[PDB]
């Protein structure tokens, strides 16, 4: 598995983190923009699947406030059924 990293120093709000997703990931902008369509992207077989995410520099606060993020990717993992892996490293 390719490790696929959002370090989240270069994040500064959550609408920051769609954009850095469709430029990790070579998306067009207009792929995600939302939590649903975030969700839409992680089902639909675009990614290159199998791959892990991971999160790193998120202190506690920010863990928190893009908690969201981190819940959403947590049913990813679930409903992918091990073809995507998720962690917060720390």
């Amino acid at each position: 598995m390719n490790v696929y990293t959002f370090d989240f120093n270069d994040i500064k709000n959550q609408s920051d983190f769609y954009r850095e997703f469709t430029q990790t990931f070579g998306l067009a902008s207009e792929k995600v923009s939302d939590l649903d369509t975030l969700w839409d992207a992680v089902m639909s077989d675009i990614l290159p699947l199998p791959l892990e995410i991971e999160f790193v520099h998120l202190p506690d606060k920010l863990r928190r406030r893009y908690g969201a993020l981190i819940l959403l990717f947590d049913e990813a993992e679930e409903e992918l059924e091990g073809r995507l892996r998720f962690n917060v490293r720390h």
